[PDB]
């Protein structure tokens, strides 16, 4: 059963229905990376998907964030329990002197939306958002998946350093992860590989970054560099404090059914159901607000598990699963915003293939 026909019969149902434009997938075995590329990076040029196509990933850059934030936790910008306050102090007499960091990374600081308002579009307007808002929750107890959360944690990490977010994660973090290919703005070097979107009126869409983009969703990365972001993950960095911060993100701060939110990854136990992992990324936890099975003590979470995100925007749709025991990761990356359900049902086929 060799792994290109078992890739091919996960992928050829998901090209079918949802008319993808262009496909790349990866997939870390033994070691190795093996790649599988489907269709055309922008339907009005030559160029055929490759490892090398940058893609928007949208919400898998969630976890570029967490990992720039746990970094800033290493070289002693904060700790992950002080309050939001301590490191913003124009937050002060707000919410956030309740809120504390790990909360903020966690999607749990008490019901900050998925999206900002659109009347939010100013560095000003975006602290009197933060400043005013009152909570829907006490901190803590709602998981409400959020872009203003995240966003807000990466933001205030980097000022920790003394940073702007940009230049911590372009020039610290990705050049240590040995990341040429990854890019919060792609170059225009780089903007022969960067395909378009496909939105769902079939138009061809780029994204157009918004408040706290970099921080909540604005990556650009290959396949190829996604699956070396997946092996360090497992494996390693060979950068000692790179390496603390990505173990760091496995540490879990409460459960909601069988997903484990850590920072920027949720995990699962492995072996773990394709329903459990299907639930895991619904609606029902994506779209409401979740009161969720707090944990005593943060606790990192081990390598018997499977580790995932989810990432879209206007046009793309991503998703990454790993599972550090068994050495296999998985990308699929795509310039269509196609269902996560058909997204979760295909990696996990193949996952149960190179995994069983």
């Amino acid at each position: 059963e060799p792994m290109a026909n078992i890739v091919e019969k996960a992928v050829q149902p998901l090209l079918e229905e949802y008319r993808i434009p262009g496909m790349a997938v990866a997939v870390l075995k033994e070691g190795k990376p093996h790649y599988f590329n489907y269709g055309v990076a922008n339907r009005e040029s030559g160029r055929r998907i490759s490892e090398r196509t940058l893609f928007e990933i949208g919400s898998v850059s969630k976890t570029f964030t967490a990992t720039l934030g746990t970094y800033a936790v290493v070289k002693g910008g904060f700790r992950l329990d002080d309050k939001v306050s301590q490191h913003a102090p124009w937050l002060q007499n707000s919410a956030f002197d309740r809120v504390t960091m790990a909360q903020l990374a966690t999607y749990s600081a008490g019901g900050l939306p998925l999206q900002f308002p659109d009347a939010v579009d100013s560095n000003e307007r975006m602290r009197q958002y933060y400043r005013q808002w009152s909570p829907l929750y006490a901190a803590g107890t709602h998981r409400e998946y959020s872009n203003p959360s995240i966003g807000l944690f990466g933001h205030l990490a980097a000022s920790t350093l003394g940073q702007p977010f940009r230049q911590l994660m372009s020039q610290t973090l990705l050049p240590k992860l040995d990341l040429q290919h990854t890019y919060l703005e792609v170059p225009d070097a780089a903007m022969v590989d960067y395909a378009y979107g496909y939105s769902k009126e079939d138009k061809p869409v780029r994204v157009n970054p918004g408040v706290l983009a970099d921080e909540a969703y604005g990556i650009k990365t290959s396949a190829a560099d996604l699956i070396k972001f997946v092996g360090a993950n497992m494996t390693g960095s060979g950068d000692k404090a790179v390496q603390q911060a990505l173990a760091m993100t496995r540490t879990g701060f409460y459960s909601v059914g069988e997903m484990t939110q850590g920072l920027g990854w949720e995990s699962y136990a492995y072996p773990v159901t394709e329903q459990a992992l299907l639930a895991g990324n619904s609606p029902a936890v994506s779209f409401k607000a979740n009161p969720v099975k707090p944990f005593v003590a943060p606790r990192v979470m081990g390598n018997e598990r499977l580790y995932n995100k989810t990432g879209s925007t206007n046009g793309f749709g991503a998703y990454v699963v790993f599972v550090p025991a068994r050495g296999v990761g998985i990308v699929m990356l795509a310039n269509r915003n196609y269902p996560i359900e058909a997204r979760v049902k295909a990696a996990y086929a193949i996952m149960r293939h190179l995994a069983p």
